[PDB]
């Protein structure tokens, strides 16, 4: 992996595992996430941002101040088969005072045709009291040196998918799946729970013929609150149509929200 | 990656990725036993056998046999640190007619130094009875000609932590995570639970406070039975001891059937 030409993105190759792979003998969107957040940190090092996931600067460290995805959307046309290489483009955007946004580009490296997209929104927090801030100025401008200063989306059409409100589900749900906890393998560097973790749990309340007669498409994920370690999730799913559901994330007892998303599968 | 010189064995390297590392800036053990399991499955395909896992060679699918963990034991000497390349060796060895054996270096790349080794036992058995059965001379031939004809063996040593029998964890546990279930992410091509997660989930009955003043050493896990997509599990740990011991049961949350037995050593950071 390398920052490209202009400075201005970076670009990585992966050959997709014997593990990393599902059913139908192709990645997981678990694996393809984690690939996307991947390259997302080897931009934010060889830029010099921190990397521990909150891709901080000077000012924001010494401020106590840290960047959380509030917002996620991916777009898979083609999952990669186990031995094929990929290739993942990503590059930051200023959205003004409101935060950053992080895009990113999949391809097939034998055809360099485009097999994915995914687009993040983020938000500046203090991260010990989690209130979010505007972003100030002296912040803008040590990280408006790296991100391009035109426009360019992965997702440029004019209100679409990536942009569209998220209801919460009403109960009773359609299906469900209590009791879900993290492990150790979920946790990073400072024993908070992986963002991708939170994509499987989705995922776990939908019925498994609906996996094995179709494949994820799209799914666009809000992030409200954190779960800890020693917390534990309960997944709801309800269909509201190609097949979409509407998902709840919520802790087992009290039923706190912590996610809610939409997801688009096409038949096989 | 590819085969050695003499085609006996397979090398391939690895850069440590960002969220393959844990509390210490290092890789889990999760992510080590991925990173075997990922060249053992590359040495498999570069000599024409099956790469579901199994390992099979054209007279076994045609019996309908496959090959089957029993044992795996991992002693890891240096953890690699975020952005690390390093270089894991992989074979595996006849053990007459009781089964195969395969065996894993792992080593800094840029110094060459031995950071990590480990043994598995394999089993040959019909992939739908589940019987266990003796290695014919038919299957003994297809694969002889991909291992070492002289013993190579990863733990050498005369009395060493990779043989010595596991005892069952007698109840009260000192120690205990319940309600422990896969996740889609932990199945792989035919829905089977990875190998891995059974790992993963002996580990969760650690206490945090060993994790977090102690590294996981040596590891051994002895795989009774299979868990199922739909199986739930419990983790149970009781300390057996600078170092510190500890004796594991994975066993099915109701009825108590058990799935794995380990023991992990655990040496002070
Ligand atoms: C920048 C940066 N610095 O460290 C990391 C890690 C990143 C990064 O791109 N993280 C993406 C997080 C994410 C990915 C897939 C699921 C939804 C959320
Ligand atoms: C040969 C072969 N062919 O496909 C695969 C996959 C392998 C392989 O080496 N699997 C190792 C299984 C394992 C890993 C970590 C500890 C527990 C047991």
């Amino acid at each position: 992996g390398s920052l490209t030409e202009d400075g201005l993105s970076y670009k990585e190759k992966f050959v997709v595992r014997s593990y990393e792979v599902g059913s139908n003998k192709t990645a997981t969107v678990e694996t393809i996430a984690n690939l996307l957040q991947e390259v997302g940190c080897n931009h934010a090092q060889s830029v010099g941002f921190s990397t521990d996931g909150f891709a901080t600067t000077t000012t924001m460290r010494k401020l106590h101040l840290i960047w959380v995805t509030a917002r996620m959307h991916i777009e898979i046309y083609k999952y990669p088969a186990w031995g094929d290489v990929v290739e993942i483009e990503t590059w930051c955007q200023s959205e003004g005072r409101i935060g950053t946004r992080r895009d990113w580009i999949l391809k097939d490296s034998v055809t360099g045709e485009v097999t994915g997209r995914a687009t993040s929104k983020w938000v500046m927090m203090n991260q010990d009291t989690r209130r979010l801030q505007k972003v100030s100025d002296d912040v803008r401008d040590e990280y408006l040196v790296f991100c391009p200063q035109e426009p360019r989306l992965a997702f440029p059409e004019e209100n679409n998918r990536s942009l569209k409100k998220i209801p919460k589900l009403e109960d009773p749900a359609q299906y469900s799946m209590i009791g879900l906890k993290p492990r150790r393998a979920d946790l990073d560097m400072n024993q908070h729970v992986n963002n991708v973790t939170y994509i499987g749990w989705v995922l776990e309340s939908i019925p498994q013929e609906i996996v094995d007669t179709h494949e994820l498409q799209v799914i666009t994920l809000d992030y409200r609150r954190e779960c800890q370690q020693d917390d534990v999730v309960d997944s709801l799913t309800t269909t509201t149509s190609d097949s979409q559901f509407l998902h709840l994330l919520r802790l087992s007892g009290d039923g706190q929200e912590i996610n809610r998303g939409t997801t688009l599968w096409r038949k096989k």
